[PDB]
């Protein structure tokens, strides 16, 4: 038969089925183009996203330290917090930063949005660049410092040989600042 | 400065399940003193596993619909590691099962956390060359639409903002990094 566009499924029904403190898991009713029924499971969608920071002074990268439950163990990676309402991306990340690692930037690049596991989640993340950094810190909400790591710009990709840095998003933001970096050839 | 002392766990519990998700609370209590439940999926030990197929200067990307952001994603094939088998093994099956080829050259190149803040699972990212025609049956509600894109632009994939997902951008620039090894650009 004539190949045919991509036809979305319809929702037949979404109904929660459990929520803790911080996640609400939904029941998905579906039924595709074809005909076919199934019921998926997903994390409610929200429209709060997320951003990172990219801290770059002296020609090194700011990363911090900071613990995550999921596995036990510290990450190393690059600053994350969530946009609160209101807020625009730039603010969101000169705020984050300032929490984080007492720094405010006057030079803020918004370089990517991006999606994370979307047949689970709907969150998104903004990575934007810091630099032109001045100090000033606010109180932020995490429950032990994060040590700071400074990172030379011109071995930002020995930190793939690093097991508690690779994470997805980090991945895809160190190397997108690269690119970045390039453009300017800095 | 002194060294980094893990938060000392003193009490998990099942605080809500699903068919597929079990979100545990944590107790925890830094070696500051300060205490905190934090929320996590229970962790697992079972991996993803990403292809990454190249045929004739071509990566093969699929159309896979994604109910969280209600909408169709173009990138990698995905799928589970089946408990007993290698990322090689699990890496063809998937290949077959969604694309219908088997690879006879398959590399391993990376192995990522994804927001291990909630998670524990870990993604294996896997290039798949020369391929020959091989269906598995898998459980798709609905077929998956390949596509074929062009080594040579590559990078234009990040233009495609169905495309821009954490997974497969790190992807992506992990295997134009090793093409560039091997001279493919
Ligand atoms: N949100 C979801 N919930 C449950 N199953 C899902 C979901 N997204 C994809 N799947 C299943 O796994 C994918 C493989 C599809 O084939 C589908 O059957």
């Amino acid at each position: 038969s004539l190949s045919k566009s991509l036809q979305k499924p319809t929702i037949l029904n979404v109904e929660t089925v459990a929520r803790s403190r911080l996640f609400t898991v939904e029941s998905v009713d579906l039924e595709f183009s074809n005909g076919v029924r199934r019921v998926y499971e997903r994390m409610r969608p929200t429209n709060r996203e997320a951003v990172m920071i990219v801290p770059i002074v002296d020609d090194h990268l700011i990363l911090i330290r900071e613990y995550a439950v999921g596995t036990e163990s510290y990450e190393l990676g690059f600053s994350k917090g969530l946009i609160d309402p209101g807020e625009s991306v730039y603010e969101a990340a000169n705020r984050e930063l300032k929490e984080e690692v007492g720094f405010g930037a006057n030079d803020l690049t918004f370089l990517k949005k991006l999606s994370m596991a979307p047949s689970y989640f709907s969150s998104k993340m903004n990575i934007v660049v810091a630099q032109d950094l001045y100090p000033e810190s606010l109180e932020g909400d995490e429950p032990e410092p994060l040590p700071q790591v400074r990172w030379p710009l011109a071995h930002m990709m020995d930190l793939l040989e690093d097991p508690d840095f690779n994470e997805a998003r980090n991945v895809s933001a160190l190397f997108l600042v690269r690119e970045w970096l390039k453009g300017q050839g800095r």
